[PDB]
């Protein structure tokens, strides 16, 4: 059903930051001419909301008197207002966001505009069953972990062999006496206890999301996708 | 309080694998004299008990009726039975194990025995809030990821450096003893392609506490302040 290729897109989609009026929230959607699906997390709660057409219709009627159009019209809109801004947020947007709790509810709000008038849509999310913060939070985000703990043990081969190629060097008389400062041999056990201690308090912050947006989107698609192809 | 002491050293807790005759679960576990807190996984759902001693009074006298010391000598043998097993589970256990699942809850059984009597424990579990499932999981992961990210970054840091060096000995051995010069985009497209479905698989949990638990204990230390 329509519904249940918004859910199957929206695993896929990568998280956004998005900018509101007072906090900010993590952000993914997928739209099509059939409605959407939406997840929004602070970092500590998520919310989910999912509609069909007969939902834009009714809403868009509500909050808008100043116009009228097809639900897919206004579908179409929603993803031109969240595409751009997803992807970086120096685009000059002229839509504004905002939202407020009432419970278990996050009422996420757009003013922007549309055929040169206002244009109001609010997004009234629940908080997100357990199966969808298992599905786009916890298991993809453990498979990350996963593969690029895997991409550190391969990092380690790599270094030890241009050790040993050092080493051939040295055995075959290159150099006899150290001359100068050069990088020591790659133990394992003492870059992980540095880093720890150096690196590890400042690498680790979550912050308000941004890190986890910029730096890490390319791998949670590759690794919520290989599940999307293994679940089936 | 008794409780919040409790789910301050839960979280510190690293998570382990359990074997159960049916399936198996990820869990975390913190025992003292004044209770436990509990948290568990099969990956799709996750589920939480904390119990006082008020609680492990009536339990433990209603499921070993013939039974005499106090909670914390009941809370004692629970911790003698569970935590040498989530430590390792090629470890000789006196105990037995399963899981039902009644509606929304989990249920933990334990089976063995003290001083030529049968022991029996239930730890009777609920869905876990938001907020417990965030603080020992999708946070911990998330720092978890940024900071292999780095690590990543940093020995791709370091074998350039290598290079460098290398590139400068040559100023010529056996050309079959030579590697290629380290190019990091290159090696991400070639990972992504041939290593990463493997690489992500998180199986039955098996992995991500055989691999990667002094970091998530590295990461949650971090968080708490």
């Amino acid at each position: 059903s329509g519904m249940e290729e918004l859910e199957q897109g929206l695993l896929m989609q990568p998280w956004a930051w998005l900018q509101l009026a007072e906090n900010s929230l993590l952000a993914k959607v997928f739209i099509t001419k059939q409605g959407y699906a939406l997840l929004v997390s602070d970092l500590q709660q998520v919310w989910h909301e999912q509609v069909d057409t007969s939902v834009v219709s009714q809403r868009a009627k509500e909050l808008n008197k100043r116009l009228t159009a097809p639900p897919a019209a206004f579908l179409c809109h929603l993803d031109n207002l969240l595409r751009p801004l997803l992807k970086d947020a120096a685009h000059p947007s002229e839509a504004t966001f905002s939202c407020d709790c009432v419970a278990d509810a996050l009422i996420l709000r757009v003013r922007s505009e549309l055929s040169g008038l206002p244009f109001y849509w609010n997004f009234h999310c629940m908080l997100a069953s357990p199966s969808l913060v298992s599905q786009h939070l916890i298991r993809p985000l453990m498979g990350m972990s996963l593969a690029l703990q895997c991409q550190v043990r391969e990092l380690a081969t790599l270094l030890h062999m241009k050790d040993l190629e050092i080493q051939d060097y040295q055995e075959s008389g290159a150099t006899l006496i150290r001359d100068r400062l050069k990088t020591e041999p790659f133990e394992e056990n003492s870059f992980l206890e540095q880093f720890m201690i150096e690196k590890l308090p400042e690498a680790c912050s979550i912050g308000d999301g941004k890190p986890f947006v910029m730096n890490l989107q390319d791998l949670y698609m590759a690794v919520t996708t290989q599940e999307v192809q293994v679940g089936q």
